[PDB]
């Protein structure tokens, strides 16, 4: 399990600082079809389904995050009403999404790994996100900030100067 951890961790690692570099060099908002950035969620999804106990999947925990950092009150009702959004990991999925979109989720992780009381209700207690591999990761998200993402209309596809 502790190998699990690291392995995963070192996925991230990569992801992470593959996402950065790339969308530095690109220059221009992303979206879904990105390539390096839906690495990045598919990892991040990998690394928070990690020692979950045996079914909200991942969703469990994410749900914590608007009790600790209210501002992701507004994100984490938009999933709860986004259309057609059945299933928690679909739920989970989004959420992920529009905090990035946000530039918040370094903060959101940040802040549940930081509450491992709560969090053990929903992990192993040698859960990536229960372990240290779990608070390297929420710090390198931090550089995630500088990534513009856009997963709805975007207003440069539609304007024209009179």
């Amino acid at each position: 399990m502790a190998n699990e951890r690291m392995n995963l961790m070192n996925m991230a690692k990569l992801s992470i600082k593959g996402l950065i570099e790339s969308a530095l060099n690109l220059g221009r908002t992303l979206d879904s079809d990105y390539a390096p950035l839906q690495q990045f969620f598919v990892v991040m999804e990998h690394c928070l389904k990690h020692g979950l106990k045996a079914n909200k999947s991942f969703w469990g925990p994410l749900e914590l995050v608007e009790k600790l950092v209210p501002e992701a009150a507004e994100i984490t009702a938009s999933v709860k009403d986004l259309p057609g959004l059945k299933t928690p990991v679909g739920r989970g999925r989004a959420w992920l999404r529009l905090a990035l979109m946000q530039k918040k989720l370094s903060e959101y992780m940040k802040a549940l790994i930081n509450k491992k009381e709560l969090l053990s209700e929903f992990y192993e207690v040698n859960a990536l996100m229960m372990e240290e591999e779990g608070a390297i990761i929420a710090g390198l998200l931090v550089g995630l900030n500088v990534i513009d993402a856009n997963f709805c209309m975007k207003g440069e596809d539609l304007d024209s100067q009179v």
